DNA sequence: GCGAACGCG
DNA sequence: GCGAACGCG
């Protein structure tokens, strides 16, 4: 069950696809540790993907040993694969999110990390803390 | 809508 | 064995 000294992340979208953001919070406190400026077009899974990787980079900067919780099978897998498999068309209106996703892929393939990435078990625990 | 997890040849 | 037909915001 829950490791409380941990960071939780979640994505939110106005439309899917649409404007997406994300945040990370302290799983115990609910303290908002970071939040990303709105991105004009993205998907839920892209947003999540950026969120996990932001967290990874947040924690590593700080030499944290805390784990990250995510409720996304997909984003978790993409992170473990160091490869994002989004179906989102690449055009003028999606270049920003795709630049962001590629760079985070790049980061994952050019760096190591200690952080355990753990499934937030929603049926048992409720809404992950980082939900909007 | 996003992406992962039965029937054919 | 291969390809078509859940959890979360
Ligand atoms: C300026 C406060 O430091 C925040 C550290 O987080 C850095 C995250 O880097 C961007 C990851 O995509």
């Amino acid at each position: 069950e829950i490791i409380w000294e941990s960071l939780s992340v979640d994505v939110g979208s106005q439309g899917n696809p649409g404007i997406v953001e994300y945040k990370g919070v302290d799983t115990k406190t609910g303290e908002v540790l970071f939040e990303r400026e709105p991105i004009p077009i993205g998907t839920n899974n892209m947003g999540e993907f950026l969120a996990i990787v932001h967290g990874l980079r947040y924690l590593k900067e700080r030499n944290s040993r805390k784990p990250i919780y995510s409720n996304s099978q997909t984003a978790i897998k993409w992170v473990k694969d160091k490869k994002a498999k989004s179906t989102l068309v690449r055009n003028e209106e999606t270049a920003l999110i795709w630049k962001l996703v590629d760079e985070a892929e790049e980061w994952l393939n050019t760096h190591t990390y200690e952080t355990p990435i753990l499934k937030w078990q929603t049926d048992k625990w409720g809404e992950i803390k980082a939900d909007y």
